[PDB]
């Protein structure tokens, strides 16, 4: 028989509520979003609230709240938004730890793909309690910096966002390796395009994306590019598009490094990431990768 | 020259950034997300994340936050998400202040706009948009009864198993003990319910829907719902910037329909290019008829 | 290894080639699109045209046109428009001789390389071509459905549209039966917004509406002058197939196998039903009028034929 | 009043039927497909079929079928598609001289009844049609555009695609001037995911997926035996339509009028655009390597002899 997909979404947040309806909007699949004991009614709640849309949007989706690991029985993809320095990553890390076992209790087959800050350590983390060949396990990051550095391209050129392309390795922050020479409008390098002053802003307001964020809001992160980002990467999976996106992977050789997650070119399909893509990197790019290497080894 | 659609959101909570946010996916037009000058970071930090989503997503609009009414110049649509947050009769007074300091630039700065009201309670604050904009009849509308029957139709699409598509509700006045539904005029597939759904089981979801509301409230512990009334805001914004003369429940102004005059009461609408173009009026019963005047004296 | 819905669509004409491009327009999955060997060129030609449109479009779909079943291998659904149309003065015993032969030399390709596949057949007279596709597939009876009332009731809510000026999407109908003389509409079961259609148009311009629904196919055959309606056809195929991948159970009416419902055994008749990833979980059984029971009785005694 | 977009679509064939149905399904506007007297039955039977899918893939449109350009009236965008029926001894010379004529013809009708509209041509030879319809319409260069590099930049998406086995959404190829001979393709300014395809696929290979990318549109004639593409030159049409109603702002390659840019003046060509309200609101001009320029000059002696 023709079955549903399944998602279940662990953490019913901010991030984790709209990851969860822009999910059910597209048809994704089935959707279980669940959060901790405390909060079971508040995420029952937000699932028959996004439920009670679905006759006016007009989409056919099952969307539930819990705090039953039971329910995620059989999913095919797990998104892991469940948050909270060194204190905070020990925090993260023995949620990722509570959580892994259950998913994959009750979920043996799924992809697996985190959103949980810091991402690079927090899917390591994911990726050593599960048990899952490193195709499974996945981590967001670049695509939601690639996802600012395109608007803030496209008002600066005053074009459609559909025709600009940002390039990034490594993660957020100093962590982001811009190729800002594998960056384009109308795939017209941007180095044409954009005086050089003008550029390094807009690297620079890409690298405090995530921050500038966390200061007009007050209380809480980003949600809707985060959620945007997760669902990008739920769809070339789910539908086994290979699509090219950055991604957080597991390298075991690719750009000298083996062990380790980090922000690399990949292709996302059905299998997970079907490849780790190699480029060719400029000196100054290697080196800047190096360092971003270094702050992923700082949070062991 | 071409030019996209302008949409001003009034309110930037949960409800104004949901419907901004869908507005955007849609490509429905560009949109102004509008709160008051202590909250004029957040809001930009908002309709900032929601932008940044958009290459992600695959969607040409540009979403702004402001405190300035300059801003919302030549808005297509306005949207009153604009909501307090103590007696009953306090929310009501305080409400309807903010409904015409509202009113009040909007039809300064767009003077041929249609504005759609959620605001509760909206018969009340339909009311006021329309008295302090001096627009006529058609050019002012509540939203109530698309949600109400979105619950319905989620209730019993549960109860029979079948796809929310091809279920029908039918509504009347407003929410709680004034909403007036026809079962008889409700059907799964054109099949009427009464034959498929027991008296008993038929008589609990009516009762749930008229409990609605209060259901998400009380799961949420603080606020209230707002995936399923953007929703609703939504496929009203669509019927009219689309033209589509959709026949859809909303609260509008009566001048002898249903016998009643002066008045905004839930009622079937023909929703197009010129907001209401008719006000529908049916051949109801007596045990309806009195149930509806309970409705209109319950409204004061 | 979440893999694509695989979709085979039989016959590379109009109706085909439309339902292909719809199909992978909504990226429902990989479809193949295949016709007789001598028209193997222009089946490749109009699949590679339609994948040319991906990138344009945006929609990630393999869409191929072939000759060869072998690469229908294990699709989850087949959709059947092979068949020939009722020229003018042909015979209703011609059109099934002709398609009924079609029918059994199609099913026995398409159960050799998709052996647990969903079939929907259009070939006409529908009741009677879906029968004899369920009866070669040996499939059981979840699995072989026909489209005729999606057809029927598109049309229907389109001239009810223009009759009310309001949008189809608040426009119901229900049929019963095949297309033509044997429509059974229940016009008290159709409705603008819910409102009774009765209430609303009179007699005379309904009744019209009525009759132009079961003349709908005729009217677009007559205005092409060169063959049969393609575009809505194929919009109704695609509902089908989309209420069965993504499992919706859509009330829906359907060409069904009747075993005790309505009480009709061992036929296909023109049924609401509720669809889903099963195929044809429910037949919806209603309390019909005797106007209605008669009607659906004339419309039966065409499917009684191929039994 | 909120009022619809408006499209009219000139030529009812396999191309302007296949992008009504798209146009429809998309919402971006009621249709009116307009052809020959003898073919208005033919046309009310599509347009009235399309209409009958709506309540089916739930979509709100109007759309009709007419020989009469009154029904055209206050179109935002009128479509082209009109082309004679190749006969079996129709020359070359008389086919282009015929739907030279059917371009003006249509034209003096389309703007006396639209004289606002925004026209898409899409009828070959599009550099001499779209000239054509220029000068007859009497409008700015902005407001009438060609289609030719959108639909041969999804055939080199496409190969490529097929050629790396990736999603053709992270494919991207360059293309100046016309179709076959006369394209001038950027495969340094063509990328998988930011990445130059020059370093992921051999010369010998790339250089083949050029090629046929040259012979794309006879490919399909060749498989079709009678008639040209339809289904991705819709296509391609439909996403410069919904670039200008929707003032997207699109970076696509059009066919339009040079008033200096490349260093040519007075002709139509194949150019890197700006698409949106205005129609085309900027020609982007690049700078191009001795051998680039090289090509696009050859390109544009077929441009002016033809
Ligand atoms: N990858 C990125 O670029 C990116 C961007 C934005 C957000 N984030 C990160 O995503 C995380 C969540 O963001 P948010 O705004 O949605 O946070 P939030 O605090 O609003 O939601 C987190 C949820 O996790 C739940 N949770 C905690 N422990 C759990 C457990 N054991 N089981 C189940 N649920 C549990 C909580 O109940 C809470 O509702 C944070 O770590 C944030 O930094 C990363
Ligand atoms: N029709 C329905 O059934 C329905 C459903 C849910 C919500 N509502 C109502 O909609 C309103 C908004 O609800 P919410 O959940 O978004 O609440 P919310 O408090 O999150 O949003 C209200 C926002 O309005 C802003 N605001 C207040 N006065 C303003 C003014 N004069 N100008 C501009 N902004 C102003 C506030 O700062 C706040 O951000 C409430 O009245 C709520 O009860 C109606
Ligand atoms: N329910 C309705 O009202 C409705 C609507 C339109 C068409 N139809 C049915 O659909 C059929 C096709 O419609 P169309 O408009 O595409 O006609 P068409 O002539 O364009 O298509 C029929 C195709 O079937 C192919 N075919 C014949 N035998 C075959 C075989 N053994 N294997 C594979 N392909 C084979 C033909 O080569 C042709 O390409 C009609 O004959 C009719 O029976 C039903
Ligand atoms: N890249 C491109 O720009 C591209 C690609 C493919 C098609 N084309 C061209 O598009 C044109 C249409 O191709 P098609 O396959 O749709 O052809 P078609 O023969 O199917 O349709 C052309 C239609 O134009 C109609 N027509 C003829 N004269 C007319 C007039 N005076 N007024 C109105 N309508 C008139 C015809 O009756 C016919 O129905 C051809 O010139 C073709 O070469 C160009």
């Amino acid at each position: 028989a023709m079955k549903r997909k399944k998602i279940s979404v662990i953490g019913a947040g901010f991030t984790g509520a709209t990851t969860a309806f822009l999910l059910a909007q597209k048809e994704l699949g089935d959707v279980v979003l669940v959060d901790i004991p405390q909060l079971e009614n508040p995420t029952k709640g937000k699932a028959l609230d996004m439920l009670e849309a679905s006759p006016v949007l007009g989409f056919d989706a099952n969307i539930i709240g819990t705090s039953d690991y039971a329910d995620t029985a059989d999913s095919d993809i797990v998104v892991i938004t469940a948050g909270i320095r060194d204190d905070l990553v020990t925090t993260n890390q023995k949620i990722m730890k509570q959580v892994t076992k259950e998913v994959v209790k009750y979920s043996p087959n799924c992809y697996i793909i985190v959103l949980t800050n810091p991402v690079d350590a927090m899917t390591y983390t994911v990726f050593k309690e599960s048990g899952f060949p490193k195709n499974r396990v996945i981590g967001q990051s670049g695509v939601l910096d690639t996802a600012r550095f395109r608007t803030f391209v496209a008002e600066e050129l005053n074009i459609s966002v559909k025709d600009v392309t940002g390039f990034v390795l490594g993660g957020h922050g100093d962590d982001m390796v811009p190729l800002v020479r594998y960056s384009y409008a109308g795939g017209i390098p941007l180095e044409k395009l954009i005086p050089k002053d003008r550029l390094d802003a807009i690297v620079e307001r890409t690298r405090k994306g995530g921050g500038e964020i966390v200061n007009l809001l007050g209380n809480g992160s980003a949600y809707y590019a985060p959620a945007a980002s997760l669902v990008e990467m739920v769809e070339a999976i789910l539908k086994d598009q290979r699509r090219i996106l950055p991604a957080i992977a597991y390298l075991e050789g690719e750009y000298g490094y083996e062990g380790i997650y980090l922000g690399v070119p990949t292709i996302l399909g059905g299998n997970g990431i079907e490849k780790v893509i190699e480029l060719e990197l400029t000196e100054e790019e290697k080196a800047a990768l190096a360092k971003s290497v270094e702050s992923v080894k700082n949070v062991m």
